[PDB]
């Protein structure tokens, strides 16, 4: 997260760090969303490398120990039907984490609430990217998870010229783009959660940034739109 503050331990407890083995350490490359005990939802093209992969919950400080954390294995990995590796820009950027046990719930460890079906978002709505992700365009990861503010830009304005133009596709939410404050590589598959009713819901799953950089002005975030995938996430939770 790039022009983030750091968050308190228990802001935003669905948030889980995707982390894959590195010799014989383990590195964070990705974030996600614990939806149900033993499934976590991220992007699918987090899991497009044969990795090794392992899910933190309970996390808040990469580099040293909380005594909040519980460490479980990927078990099955679900990816979208229609993901297509070389296309970011098609969408279909989610894939679903069949955990090898159930993480116990408490005050850091809580599932993400999802959308209902269909739900747009009106312009400018109040929302927050969270993540381990980058600092800086081409910087360092954080290392205590951080937040920043990041107002939605609708399809409208998303997909006009001056922004990402035909890129962005309907299935995507945009948000941010003032160049300050922005996603950055590290925050893939993590949430953009957004106050509905009262409620934070998880409306985003983290896509995709400028190649020109994370914080560039009118190329805001974007994000896999989680309400448009609500059936085929039911579906697949339902039969595995
Ligand atoms: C035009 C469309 C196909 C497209 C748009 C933007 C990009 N972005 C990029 O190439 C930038 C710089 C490196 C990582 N990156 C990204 O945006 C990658 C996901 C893209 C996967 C591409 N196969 N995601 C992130 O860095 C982020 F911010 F979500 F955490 C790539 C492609
Ligand atoms: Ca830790």
């Amino acid at each position: 997260v790039v022009g983030g503050t750091e968050a308190q331990r228990n802001s935003w407890p669905s948030q889980i760090s995707l982390q894959y083995r590195s010799g014989s350490s383990w590195a964070h490359t990705c974030g996600g969303t614990l939806i149900r005990q033993n499934w976590v939802m991220t992007a699918a093209h987090c899991v497009d490398r044969e990795l090794t992969f392992r899910v933190v919950v309970g996390e808040h400080n990469l580099n040293q120990n909380n005594g909040t954390e519980q460490y479980v294995g990927v078990q099955k990995i679900v990816v979208h039907p229609y993901w297509n590796t070389d296309d970011v820009a098609a969408g279909y950027d989610i894939a679903l984490l069949r955990l090898a046990q159930s993480v116990t719930l408490n005050s850091y460890v809580q599932l993400g609430v999802l959308p209902r079906a269909g739900t747009i978002l009106a312009n400018n709505s109040p929302c927050y990217i969270t993540g381990w992700g980058l600092t800086r365009t081409n910087g360092q990861l954080a290392q205590t998870l951080q937040q920043a503010y990041l107002p939605t830009v609708d399809y409208a304005i998303c997909s006009s010229s001056s922004y990402w133009g035909s890129t962005v596709k309907n299935s995507m939410v945009c948000a941010g783009g003032d160049g300050v404050r922005s996603g950055c590589q590290g925050d893939s598959g993590g949430p953009l959660h957004c106050l509905v009713n009262g409620q934070y819901a998880v409306h985003g799953v983290t896509s995709f940034v400028s190649r020109l950089g994370c914080n560039v002005t009118r190329k805001p975030t974007v994000f896999t739109r989680v309400s448009a995938y609500i059936s085929w996430i039911n579906n697949v939770i339902a039969s595995n």
